[PDB]
C-alpha cells in the first residue's frame, strides 16, 4: 500500500512507517516532534490517515504540525498553506454535518481563523482561494465573492476541477442552467474519474433544463458509482411525480449535493489511463 521515510535527526538513517501499519496517532506525533521532522512529512502522514478513514489522527497530526512541524527548508510557506487550508477545509466539512448549533459555530470560527492567518502567508495561493471561495458559498450572500475567486482560478488554471464545480454551482443558483451544465460537463470530460456526485449536479441541471430523460440517467450513474449517493435517490424518486419546477427547488440542497473536496489531493488527480466510460459519454452528448 505504501510507506513514508522519516529522517532521523543528526543521522544518515531513516525510519519507515508502513501505511498498513500506521501507529497510534499520538506516537507518530512524538516521533516527528523528536526528530524535528519537516512540515511536508507531517502533512503526508496526515493525509494518509485521512485516506485510511483515520480522521482524528489526521486532525491531530496537522494541528500538532502547526507547532512542531520544522520549517527549515525552501518552500516551507507552501506547506504552511496546505496545512492551514486543509485544516480549515476539514472543519468546514464537519460544520456542514454537525447538528449542535453551538458546536457548528465553533467549527466555523476555527475555519475562519485558519483562513485569515493563511491569508498572511501566501495571499493568492490557488488552493487557498479555492478554500475561501467554497467558504463564501458555505453561507452568505458572498456568492459574488465566491464567483470572483473561482473565476480568477480558471483565469490561471482553466481545467481546475474544484473551480469548475464551484462555477457550476453558482451558475445554477443564478439559474443559468445551460452554463451550470456546461461547467459540470467540462469537469467530467476533463477528469473522467471524478466523484459520483458530479453527475448528481448534472442531474439537477438536466431537470431544470427540461431534459427529464438524461436527468434520470445522470442520477442513475451516480448511484452506480456510489450506491450511498442520496440526493440522487431523492432525484430519481421525484421523477415519479410530473409551476412544476418548484417541487424540484426544495429537494435540491444549495451545493446541489456536490461537495467540492479540498482535503484529499487525489479526488481529482487525472490518471491519463482512465477513459470516459460509456454511461458518462451518453450524458455528455
Amino acid at each position: 500500500r505504501g510507506s513514508i521515510e522519516i529522517p532521523l535527526r543528526d543521522t544518515d538513517e531513516v525510519i519507515e512507517l508502513d501505511f498498513d501499519q500506521l501507529p497510534e496517532g499520538d506516537e507518530v506525533i512524538s516521533i516527528l516532534k523528536q526528530e524535528h521532522t519537516q512540515l511536508h512529512i507531517w502533512i503526508a502522514l496526515a493525509l494518509e490517515y485521512y485516506k485510511q478513514g483515520k480522521t482524528e489522527e489526521f486532525v491531530k497530526l496537522l494541528e500538532a504540525a502547526r507547532i512542531d512541524g520544522n520549517l527549515d527548508y525552501r518552500d516551507h510557506e507552501k506547506d504552511q498553506m496546505t496545512c492551514l487550508d486543509t485544516l480549515a477545509a476539514y472543519y468546514v466539512q464537519q460544520a456542514r454535518k454537525e447538528k449542535n448549533k453551538d458546536n457548528k459555530k465553533d467549527l466555523i470560527t476555527q475555519a475562519t481563523l485558519l483562513y485569515t492567518m493563511a491569508d498572511k502567508i501566501i495571499m493568492y495561493d490557488q488552493n487557498h482561494l479555492l478554500g475561501r471561495a467554497c467558504f463564501c458559498l458555505l453561507e452568505g450572500d458572498k456568492m459574488d465573492q465566491a464567483d470572483a475567486q473561482f473565476h480568477f482560478v480558471l483565469n490561471q488554471s482553466p481545467n481546475n476541477i474544484p473551480a469548475l464545480l464551484g462555477k457550476a454551482c453558482i451558475s445554477f443558483n443564478k439559474k443559468d442552467y445551460r452554463g451550470a451544465l456546461a461547467y459540470y460537463k467540462k469537469a467530467l470530460r476533463t477528469n473522467p474519474g471524478c466523484p459520483a456526485e458530479v453527475r448528481l449536479g448534472m442531474g439537477h441541471c438536466f431537470v431544470k433544463l427540461n431534459k427529464l430523460e438524461k436527468a434520470r440517467l445522470a442520477f442513475s450513474r451516480a448511484l452506480e458509482l456510489n450506491s450511498k449517493c442520496v440526493g440522487a435517490l431523492v432525484g430519481l424518486a421525484v421523477l415519479e411525480l410530473n409551476e412544476k419546477q418548484h417541487k424540484h427547488d426544495l429537494l435540491t440542497e444549495p451545493d446541489l449535493g456536490v461537495t467540492i473536496d479540498l482535503i484529499n489531493p487525489d479526488t481529482y488527480r487525472i490518471d491519463p489511463n482512465v477513459l470516459l466510460d460509456p454511461a458518462d459519454e451518453k450524458l455528455l452528448e
